[PDB]
């Protein structure tokens, strides 16, 4: 039965991806061939063009994004080749490099091995290749509050912190066969990271702000056709606000804003006169402007849902339902100031897709 | 079988309503006579203390509501006896002077006769009591596009609008068993406006910027124990992004955010700069400013957000399960800096509640 699940996904995926790609006539033929290999083998194994086409499919199916107008460009990265950790490691590494391509951010997808049994061939517990260690002992909180947990896994495996605000975790994997997970430093010249200033407030400097460059999200499940890729590391460029109204914003993140408020000189005592909202404003302009700055990609959210309107239009034009999830589409500041917020949104879920996944530290 | 909803409606709200009341025990005769007035009558009247209650109680299931820990301290004003339209106006003026009371607002509601056979006793066209009219001619846009619909409906009917960006639009209503709405036009002594000024910028009183104190909703209908209230305005004070992230500030609204970031002495040419941000942060700054100034009540989002968050502890307490609506409780800005983005709702709808209606132009 586990033979049907596949065999009915691989016939939805082959039928839809070939109509795409323009392969119409050469899917009964494919499906015969994968319908033995099922019989035989009990999974079948994606050719390049499906494996690079589905990758995008899944990314043009997640609702909660809003840069999906570039699906069709994504940069995929076969690597089913991988047997050894230190190969792991050095994609992981290529990763990194090729997709910050010196700030002109590449959006990249590196897949690994797929599922056999259920059973897991590479297992990433990073949540981003690239994020910043935290801490929590005696009433003393330092770095980033959402990684304590992956933080002290790694801990307990012989690593240590230097316990500054922004420590970059190491990338931690496990292999198929291996009880514990490897861990490797990341190597700092492959991390750019970007401080944060203010274009007019000199004093802005003096928060010691900073991000790193490119968020590679490396924990979710890419779902092709029956076929579980659950370790596909991919990445875009950032949305100002992730950095600015989230990251750097929220009470149980970094908690800024009151910090923000003092440096640009407002004062931070009375709800009526809007000082968390003045200090957010201030605080993702600096984002946005240091990324610039800097010459690393980013994107402002207003320009972010112009593009998100054109992928609503091109969908449309294809003649593709159109899925998203409001809640996540709409921008965590002004979002009354874009189209998504005045529109309703079926969030319906359409495979290929990225799927969360349970963890295995916590 | 009209009867038949109408008695399972009755009994529903009345043992919850008594419950509530700590009047249990009254529950079964109550529930006798109103049996009885079903079968002879085809309906049911409500007392004075159940029609309280029940409008209470519609609030506090007003999904979409972040001001409901105030459910309790509703003032309710029994209009069931009107039976003319004189008597109307002056119901619905009355409202406007004891809700505004000198810019200290009192959370009100009118409840004048409901649906017989369906069939309206009193019919209100105004969706607020005070708006302003709106009009679009030959290219020339005046006023709030809001208001278009009815400002023609009203002018069809000998009423003439003198075409500033703030005409107050008159009261007009149905009575039964006339053909047309009859119109009154608002005294301007009842009528509290708040001219828009901002704290430190002297400049912003060049956009000659005003609005309405008090919002009194007047298209929606109450539905207590089956019995349809079709007319029952009501009103609380502006939570300050509804005028200066919405009413001020859509584009199918006022669209005033370029000449706010005009005065404000910001350029609008760049999304990157985030013009569009800053200027609904001092535009909602400046709303507020104005109506603390002029001692007309208001409340700011964080504000109205921290006592909707004593409403959900409220409501757990009385062992009361709570509703809400996510996509509207959510303050069109800055919303992640509220607690309420940060949680879910269950959307159910629970009566006694307000509800939308058909209109009776376009
Ligand atoms: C190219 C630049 C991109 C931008 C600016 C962008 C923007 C965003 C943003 C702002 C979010 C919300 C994140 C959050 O609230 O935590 C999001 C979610 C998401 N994006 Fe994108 N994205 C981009 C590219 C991509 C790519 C390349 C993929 C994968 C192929 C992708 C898949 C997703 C997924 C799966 C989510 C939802 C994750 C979840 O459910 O938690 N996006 N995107
Ligand atoms: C006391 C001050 C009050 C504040 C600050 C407040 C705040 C709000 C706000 C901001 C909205 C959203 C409006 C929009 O987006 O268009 C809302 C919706 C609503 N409020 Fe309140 N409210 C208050 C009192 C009341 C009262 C007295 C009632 C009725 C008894 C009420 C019933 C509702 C209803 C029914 C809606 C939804 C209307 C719709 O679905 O379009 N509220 N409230
Ligand atoms: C732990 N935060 C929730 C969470 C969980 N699991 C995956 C997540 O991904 C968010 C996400 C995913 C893809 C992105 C691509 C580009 C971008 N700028 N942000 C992106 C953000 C987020
Ligand atoms: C036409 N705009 C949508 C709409 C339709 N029908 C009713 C509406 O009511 C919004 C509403 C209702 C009650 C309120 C009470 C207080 C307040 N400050 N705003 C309030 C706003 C809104
Ligand atoms: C599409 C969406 O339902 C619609 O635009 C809503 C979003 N949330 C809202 N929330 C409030 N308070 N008021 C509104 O008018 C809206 N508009
Ligand atoms: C309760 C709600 O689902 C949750 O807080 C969501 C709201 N919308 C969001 N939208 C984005 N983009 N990212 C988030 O983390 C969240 N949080
Ligand atoms: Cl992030
Ligand atoms: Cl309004």
């Amino acid at each position: 039965e586990e033979k049907e699940i596949l065999w009915n996904e691989a016939k939805a995926f082959i039928a839809a991806c070939y109509q795409e790609l323009g392969k119409a006539a050469e899917v009964k033929d494919r499906l015969a061939d994968i319908k033995s290999e099922i019989d035989l083998t009990g999974s079948y194994v994606h050719t390049k063009e499906e494996l690079e086409h589905g990758a995008k499919m899944a990314w043009r199916n997640s609702n909660r994004c809003i840069g999906r107008l570039f699906w069709n460009s994504l940069n995929v990265i076969d690597r089913r080749d991988v047997r050894t950790k230190e190969e792991v490691r050095d994609a992981l590494f290529h990763h990194i490099e090729t997709a910050t391509n010196n700030g002109k951010i590449r959006p990249t997808i590196t897949i690994f091995p797929p599922e056999e049994k259920g059973e897991k061939q590479v297992e990433i517990w990073n949540h981003q290749l690239i994020r910043y260690a935290g801490y929590e002992s005696d009433g003393e909180r330092i770095g980033d509050p959402a990684s304590c947990s992956l933080t002290a896994a790694c801990e307990e495996l012989g690593w240590r912190g230097e316990r500054t605000d922004f420590d970059l975790l190491p990338l931690i994997f496990r292999m198929k066969g291996d009880e514990q997970p490897v861990w490797y430093e990341l190597p700092r010249s492959l991390v750019i990271e970007v401080p944060i200033t203010h274009p007019d407030i000199e004093a802005f400097s003096d928060l010691e702000l900073k991000w790193y460059g490119v968020p590679i999200i490396s924990d979710m499940k890419l779902e092709v056709g029956g076929i579980h890729y659950n370790a596909a590391p991919f990445n875009g460029w950032y949305m100002g606000t992730e950095i600015g109204a989230r990251n750097l914003a929220d009470e149980k993140r970094y908690d800024k804003l009151k910090k923000v408020a003092s440096v640009i000189g407002i004062a931070a005592d009375y709800n009526t006169d809007l000082w968390k909202d003045q200090a957010l404003v201030e605080l993702n302009k600096a984002v946005l402007h240091s990324y610039k700055k800097q010459g690393v990609s980013i994107v402002d959210h207003h320009t972010a849902a112009s593009q998100f309107k054109r992928f609503e239009e091109q969908a449309e034009e294809a003649g593709r339902k159109l899925t998203g999830d409001w809640t996540w589409l709409i921008p965590p500041i002004s979002p009354a100031a874009t189209h998504i917020f005045h529109r309703s949104y079926d969030n319906s879920i359409v495979k290929p897709n990225y799927f969360y996944q349970d963890k295995p530290y916590e």
